[PDB]
């Protein structure tokens, strides 16, 4: 089926980089400089990290989805609209070649994939929400704890997904996440009543996505 076989155009072992806390704009200028390397003939790379606090907005966010206090926002080329990332949310960005002709929806759905994988590995029960990417859990209202929203220029991922782990939710409040009023955000936390840090979740995130890309997941 759709998951099934690989959606890359090189089967090359990718190049995971966990690093440490990154600034949203040097985490962007880096994404930029791998992916003309990709282009370039080089590897292919998921870089894991987290941002400090920031909120950003794809070109689609609307004015009345943006903070309510005033906050700034950072603009920025992924698609989706507001979201927010900071301490405690582990950041992905598969900088990755696609193979063509394109097909972003199947990329989206296994970054999708990997992370209601990582969700089942600790005992949760999460999923899809059609036409509202990430990961959610069912409820009233659904609880989103995986954010997506990616870019593909020439045949090459940019931006990628963030996994809410034991960050403050406080944040969401105050914006329009991800343009939806009728739900709410969640963390690895909060659904599991114990902390659960980015750290603990770096390695088997990487395994996830690895695999999901080739169709290989459990
Ligand atoms: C809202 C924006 C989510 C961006 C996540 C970026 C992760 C690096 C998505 C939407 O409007 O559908």
């Amino acid at each position: 089926g759709a998951m099934a076989g690989s959606i890359r155009s090189k089967l090359s072992a990718i190049d995971v980089r966990q690093l440490g806390t990154v600034d949203y704009r040097t985490a962007w200028q880096l994404q930029r400089e791998l992916a003309d390397a990709r282009v370039a003939g080089g590897a292919d790379t998921l870089l894991l990290l987290e941002h400090p606090a920031v909120y950003t907005a794809g070109r689609r966010t609307e004015t009345h989805e943006r903070p309510i206090d005033g906050t700034p926002v950072v603009d920025t080329d992924r698609g989706g609209k507001i979201t927010w990332h900071g301490p405690g949310q582990l950041v992905g960005y598969p900088i990755i070649g696609l193979a063509e002709p394109l097909d972003v929806v199947n990329y989206v759905r296994r970054l999708e994939e990997s992370l209601i994988q990582v969700c089942a590995d600790l005992g949760l029960h999460a999923g899809r929400v059609d036409g509202r990417s990430g990961v959610w859990l069912p409820g009233r209202p659904a609880r989103k704890v995986a954010a997506i929203g990616v870019r593909v220029s020439r045949a090459t991922t940019l931006h990628g997904f963030a996994l809410n782990c034991d960050c403050d939710l406080a944040a969401f409040t105050a914006i329009v996440p991800c343009g939806i009023s009728d739900a709410a955000v969640t963390s690895l936390s909060a659904e599991l009543g114990r902390t659960v840090t980015v750290d603990e979740v770096r390695a088997t995130v990487a395994a996830a996505v690895c695999a999901a890309l080739d169709g290989v997941l459990p």
